[PDB]
């Protein structure tokens, strides 16, 4: 026993993303998400299912909680995707009132559910649990505020366990006008309590789906969220399947987090299709991951990499993975203080993702974070300097002074990344 992870999905986006993640995990372990059983004994591969799956005598269940302050997103998802016996009622922590896109309402209202959540966790969590993943968007009220509260709560209640966030930033034009306040409040909270924050945004996800997968239409968020699920599954693949070089959650965080504050990470994956996986080299895939076309956060350029983690999955030539390292260091811009021999952390797993020959996943700690975050700050200031939209934050326990305090800490983080850039 050991290595187990518990996944908390918070708000509409966090729970919708959870569908794609759990679908991917079940497929990788040849588990039928509808029957809760192995699809077959003969195709049961050597693996470690306990990382994300609880095996009970009746079948497999996700080590997850599905948390929201309104019931519609989760209930509709479970009905449409036929998840009733996998996303079961005993794993749901739902209320009725909603956060109304205000971080402060999500935070305050979520406090009422913390006892129930902690009881569910302490009911079924093994003592050898390595950590928690919190999946949430930053621009709404529940994912942002309740997700922030949960990050704080888990770090306090479970010392020595990793707390990692997979967090969706607002789009280039925000689709929630309150998103700057919610994003600054969330990033401030995660800077204080998360061990590592892996970021995504829908502008980048849409670009990848339209340009790398060439989907003719995106009709549901599943046709975007699958990319987030791919990152989550691939970066944990070496905990779950054999390979030459495995790595756990805090192993990856320790290699990325150069200074305590530099914990905000941009992911990328290559390739995106089976056909590309069968007609590519390790060098080609790594170069794609380091190219802004493949970043899952919308960036103006390659920035400067401080530190990176690369997971190689599938039919990988180890000599190519190693031999290309000097090429990565020569062709990709790293921050000025990074020694020519440093800034890379490798994992290598023999299991390829569904039907692919091979795949590379990159987690990059990149100074371009400062540009992404500066844009959030500029949006925040445009509202705050006019006192726009502050009333419902104030009424839910976030004073205007508190809003400014969060903004100023956010700016301190931006400046640390900018200083490292040079
Ligand atoms: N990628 C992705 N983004 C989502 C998804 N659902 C919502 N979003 C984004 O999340 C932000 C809105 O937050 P939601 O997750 O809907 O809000 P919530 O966390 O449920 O908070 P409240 O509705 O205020 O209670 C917007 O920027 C949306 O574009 C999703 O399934 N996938
Ligand atoms: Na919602
Ligand atoms: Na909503």
């Amino acid at each position: 026993p050991g290595r187990e992870i518990l996944v908390l999905h918070v708000g509409q986006g966090g729970n919708q993303i959870g569908y794609n993640f759990w679908k991917t995990i079940c497929e990788e372990h040849n588990i039928d998400i509808r029957s809760n059983q192995r699809k077959s004994v003969e195709e049961d591969k050597v693996d470690y299912k306990s990382v994300f799956l609880v095996e009970a005598p009746d079948g497999f269940h996700p080590r997850a909680l599905f948390i929201d302050l309104e019931p519609l997103a989760v209930e509709f998802l479970v009905k449409e995707m036929k998840l009733g016996s996998f996303f079961s009622e005993d794993l749901m922590v739902l209320s009725y009132s909603g956060a109304h896109n205000v971080w402060s309402i999500g935070y305050q209202t979520g406090k009422k559910l913390i006892p129930v959540i902690l009881e569910k966790i302490r009911d079924t969590m093994p003592e050898t649990l390595q950590g928690f993943l919190i999946i949430h968007t930053l621009g709404g009220g529940t994912g942002s505020g309740f997700g922030s509260l949960l990050t704080e709560t888990l770090k306090k209640e479970f010392p020595g366990k990793g707390v990692l966030n997979f967090s969706v930033l607002p789009s280039e034009v925000n689709d929630v006008t309150l998103a700057p306040y919610n994003t600054v409040l969330s990033l401030n909270h995660l800077s204080r309590f998360s061990d590592l924050v892996v970021l995504f945004d829908n502008t980048a996800l849409i670009r990848i789906v339209k340009d790398q997968l060439n989907y003719p239409v995106i009709k549901q968020f599943s046709d975007l969220n699958f990319l987030i699920g791919r990152v989550m599954a691939s970066i944990t693949a070496s905990l779950r399947f054999p390979g030459p070089l495995n790595m756990d959650l805090m192993e990856m965080a320790h290699n990325l987090v150069a200074l305590p504050e530099t914990k905000f990470i941009i992911p990328s994956v290559a390739p995106l299709t089976k056909e590309e996986s069968e007609m590519s080299t390790e060098l080609d895939l790594v170069e794609r991951c380091f190219d802004p076309t493949h970043y899952m956060v919308n960036c103006s350029g390659q920035g400067k990499t401080i530190s990176s983690v690369l997971m190689f999955r599938g039919n990988i030539a180890i000599e190519n993975a190693f031999s290309i390292m000097t090429d990565i260091k020569s062709n990709v811009a790293f921050a000025p203080g990074v020694h020519p021999d440093l800034g890379l952390k490798y994992g290598i797993c023999e299991s390829a993702p569904v039907d692919f020959d091979k795949e590379v996943t990159l987690l990059s700690n990149n100074t371009i974070i400062s540009e992404v975050f500066n844009r959030v700050l500029e949006r925040f200031d445009s509202l705050f300097n006019r006192d726009w939209y502050t009333s419902d934050y104030v009424n839910a326990g976030t004073s205007k002074s508190n809003l400014k305090e969060a903004r100023d800490n956010f700016d301190r983080i931006i400046k640390i990344y900018k200083e490292i850039e040079g």
